[PDB]
Formats: C-alpha cells, structure tokens, sequence
C-alpha cells in the first residue's frame, strides 16, 4: 500500500521556514501510531528539518544528492524507486513529494489543522468528488493541544 500522510490547516499550508507552523504533540502521536514499523519516504528537505531518523520504522529519503549516505537512513535518487519499496509506504513530505504522488497514492491519512497559519509551503489542491471518506475523527483537545483538529482517511475513488 502507498498512502499520504499530511497535516494541513484551512488553506492546506503545511509549512513555513522549513518547520510546522502549529504545535500539535497528538499529530506527532497519530503519525507515530499509523507509521511505526512501516516505511516513510520523504524529500531532502523534510529530512534536514528532522535533523535524524524516526525510530522504528524504515526511514528513505529522496535527493539528487549523490553524496547522501547517512546512518539509519536508506537513500533514493527517483520517485520510481518509490513502488519497489516493500510493505506499507508513507509519503510523509514535504511539498514536492506531495505534489508528486498526490496522483499515484492509494489512499491519504489527512489531519486537518482547523485554524489559518502564516505558510511557504502548501499541500496541493483536491476534491472530494476523487476521494471517499473512510473515516473522520475530530482530535481531542487539552491543555498540549489547544488547535482543534480532525484525522481524515480518504480512499482514491
Ligand atoms: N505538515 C506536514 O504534513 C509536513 C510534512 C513534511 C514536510 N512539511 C513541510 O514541508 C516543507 C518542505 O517541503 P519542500 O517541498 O520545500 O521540500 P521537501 O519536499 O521536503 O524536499 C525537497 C527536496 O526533495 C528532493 N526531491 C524531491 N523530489 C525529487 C525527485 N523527483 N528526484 C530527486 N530529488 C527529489 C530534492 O532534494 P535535493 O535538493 O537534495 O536534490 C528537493 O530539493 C517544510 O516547511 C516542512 O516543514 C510539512
Ligand atoms: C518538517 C516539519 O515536520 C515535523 C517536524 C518534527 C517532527 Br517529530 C515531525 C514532523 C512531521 C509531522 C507530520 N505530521 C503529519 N500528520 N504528516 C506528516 N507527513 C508529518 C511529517 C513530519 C516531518
């Protein structure tokens, strides 16, 4: 299976300066729920603002770099070499690789950050009329998460 994984508020802004807008410990939470022991694919980019792996689970990083070798980290230099990674593939990021595989995802693991943040970086345009909503959760909020927030899983139509 390959699936997206995002957080984006209103207007789908996903990123600014390199980093989150929002702080949402019970996103970091669902991500390390849905992709512990799986794989995450992700841009360069996403990876630098990371700064190391995330612990168990296959962690590949897409770059033309052709001197990236880090420890922990498996390497790609194309987006085809995304479909002959095993198991369960998550694109987790950031911009470019959403826009790239927005098309070819089976499915979409969406948490709605229902506010309007300052962005640079955006999730791409889509429709309802393409995507079925599996299932939709409204976030629980406390004192650590204080942004209300909805998980949606969209099946491609
Ligand atoms: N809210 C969220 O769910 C979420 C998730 C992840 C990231 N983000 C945000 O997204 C923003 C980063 O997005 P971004 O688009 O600027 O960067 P990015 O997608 O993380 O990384 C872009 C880099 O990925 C590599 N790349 C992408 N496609 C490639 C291809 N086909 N072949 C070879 N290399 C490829 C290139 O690296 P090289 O230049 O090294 O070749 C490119 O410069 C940040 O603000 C971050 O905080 C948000
Ligand atoms: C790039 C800034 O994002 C982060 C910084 C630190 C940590 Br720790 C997790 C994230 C982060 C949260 C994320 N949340 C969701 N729902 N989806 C993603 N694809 C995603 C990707 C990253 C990389």
């Amino acid at each position: 299976t390959l699936s997206i994984l995002v957080a984006h508020d209103l207007q789908r802004v996903i990123g600014f300066e390199n980093q989150l807008p929002w702080h949402l410990p019970n996103d970091l939470k669902h991500v390390k729920k849905l992709s512990t022991g799986h794989t995450l694919v992700m841009g360069r980019k996403t990876f630098e603002s990371i700064g190391k792996p995330l612990p168990n689970r296959r962690n590949v990083v897409l770059t033309s770099d052709t001197s990236f070798n880090v420890e922990g980290v498996d390497v790609i230099h194309s987006i085809e070499d995304i479909y002959q990674l095993p198991g369960h593939v998550f694109i987790f990021g950031g911009q470019t690789l959403f826009e790239e595989m927005i098309d070819k995802v089976d499915d979409m693991y969406i948490t709605v950050i229902e506010g309007k943040f300052r962005g640079d970086t955006f999730f791409p345009p889509y429709t309802f009329e393409d995507w079925e909503v599996a299932s939709s959760v409204e976030g629980k909020l406390d004192e650590k998460n204080t942004i209300p927030h909805t998980f949606l899983h969209l099946i491609r139509k």
